[PDB]
């Protein structure tokens, strides 16, 4: 494992110089705006499992996952978490997380972007299961305080978002609408099908954590010009909660 | 996986000409018409007898026999008898049960027609790449049972209605995890049915769910009786299809 | 599995001929110092096995004891982690004292002290039993409507007068958020841990009797050195009065 994050370390470096301070992992508008962009192709990374934006945004050196990786898909826990390890690496200090989300709260309209303020693993699975390397972070990694207080205050007194939990299940298929009476009960403001794993792995090796969810529909239970609209909300306002991450880490 | 599903239909094929409507899983059988009995023993990359004939002159292909995950068996493996009946032609598809009754006024030896699911097995049988042309990445769940199926059934039988969850097993459940899914608005507990469920939904096959209660579940306080109204149940909702 | 299971046994036999009564499952004091006559048998000796087994006497009675244990958080599959209960069944056990570590989720639990189980929620998702059965070993089906044995329970009460609690199973390893406590809170658990589902799962399967006590280290998440050390001391006391007691009535 390890040897696996130096071998993929040495392939970055080989590529960029940049010591870029903040990983964002996206699933146009705000990759457009990096600068000087160094592009890496996850399919020539090795034991990746997409591409790498290396670059800066408002002046900060970042390292952005253009694609990522979920459960659904196949994917081993550990597989999925490893990006994450990587960055650590190679230098971050911080994660932004974004997610695609169905609104459970159904005061959150599609199109909005959500400041995730915890989150409730439904995956029932986790990248930490196996032997722990303590060089890499501990064996019971505390997860009483996921998302940094200050990032998200910080973020919060410019943008004033909303806040909410968010439960990540498997999927692939959505849910009922049994399924969302069960997560609205249990507290949970927003269902999807990524996050957790990559968390988990972040909190893991030390890493700072925010989440933003972009709603992209009222989950289960709760028109094309329609999911136009929202889409191109969604995207101005996603680039907008990014830079704003990036500005005030 | 659309390889083992063709292998499979060309056996089946060279064994009945049937164009079924219908696949009935069961874990009745007797009142079949022309019957065309395939053992899973015997056929391609199943993982119990598919019998296949008319019920009210209806064609229907049957499980007798069907698949759990406490056995062991991969979720996909669970599936593919239901991918194998879209493209052996069935539009839509009955799932029985057995299940524990969580809510207090069902009684063992009834039948429940299952309004919704909920999967607290945590297994999915997409999980991996998908084949679009089997069916999308990202099914929708939001009518997993069939509205006017389900209406013109109630029409003539007037069942209660419950929801159903889907555990694991194969040990049964504490009072502790009943009063849990009490709490989360299930009627019903059983290890079955949310498996094919799901594969049904993603081939884009209609769905109704019976179930059976065999037992009040744990804290609260027979299939082979019940064989009657399950019998009625299953023979109505061929009829209305 | 009944040939690993035999195979293991005969290894046990040629080192120790007590009839044990009890298994005792632990985590790692005076408890296992106070074991009269003890055998220890490494984990890492035994034939189909995965810490050390040892048996002797505790109060005159003839117990075997797991000094480790093992959780699937580790990587093992949910089988491996079963297979000393089976083991220890055909030893000749009878009963099952299961020990844990719990963050408690009841605010009226405090650290360093010990709790009596009195129900389990398995919230790993995870079985043992899964795949093929042996019905020699235990049933397809195995009821779980009286998890705890109530007269083994009851006399231990009788003595202790412990607090009692339903403990939720969970793979971890990470700790729970503030948020996935209060889903836990709301589904009715005092308690939660990463161990003991899976073992009970097969104690209940083989047909031995069962009882629980949860060791609170910590208030789970959103509910001092010096403090450790005390509630670590105070834990390890109350414990050891706890098994003891239990051996004794059982
Ligand atoms: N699980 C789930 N994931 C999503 N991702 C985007 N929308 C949704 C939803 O409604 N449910
Ligand atoms: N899980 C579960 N399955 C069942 N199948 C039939 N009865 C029951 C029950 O009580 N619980
Ligand atoms: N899952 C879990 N396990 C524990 N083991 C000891 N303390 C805790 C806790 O707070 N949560
Ligand atoms: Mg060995």
């Amino acid at each position: 494992m390890m040897k696996k994050i130096e071998e993929a370390r040495t392939f970055i470096s080989e590529r960029t110089n940049l010591s870029p301070d903040i990983l964002i992992i996206l699933g146009g508008p705000f990759i457009e705006k990096v600068e000087d962009p160094v592009i890496i192709d996850y399919k020539d990374i090795p034991h990746f499992p997409g591409k790498l934006v290396f670059g800066r945004i408002s002046d900060k050196p970042v390292m952005i996952m253009a694609g990522r990786f979920h459960l659904y898909e196949g994917h081993d826990p550990a597989t999925v978490a490893f990006p994450v390890y990587l960055a650590k690496y190679v230098g971050v200090k911080g994660v932004v997380v974004t997610n695609a989300a169905g609104a459970i709260n159904p005061e959150f309209k599609p199109g909005e972007i959500i400041l995730v303020r915890d989150i409730i693993n439904f995956m029932f699975r986790n990248p930490l299961r196996g032997p722990n390397d303590e060089k890499i972070g501990p064996r019971f990694p505390d997860m009483s305080s996921v998302v940094d207080p200050e990032w998200a205050r910080k973020i919060q007194e410019r943008l004033s978002l909303k806040e909410g939990v968010y439960i990540g299940v498997l999927g692939p298929s959505y849910e009922t609408p049994a399924e969302i009476r069960v997560f609205e009960k249990l507290g949970a403001d927003l269902v999807g099908m990524s996050t957790v794993p990559e968390v988990i792995a972040a909190k893991h090796c030390g890493l700072k954590v925010v989440v933003f969810s972009c709603v992209t529909n009222m989950a289960a239970g709760i028109s094309h010009e329609e999911v136009v609209r929202t889409t191109k909300m969604a995207q101005g306002k996603i680039e907008k909660a990014l830079t704003t991450a990036v500005e005030v880490f």
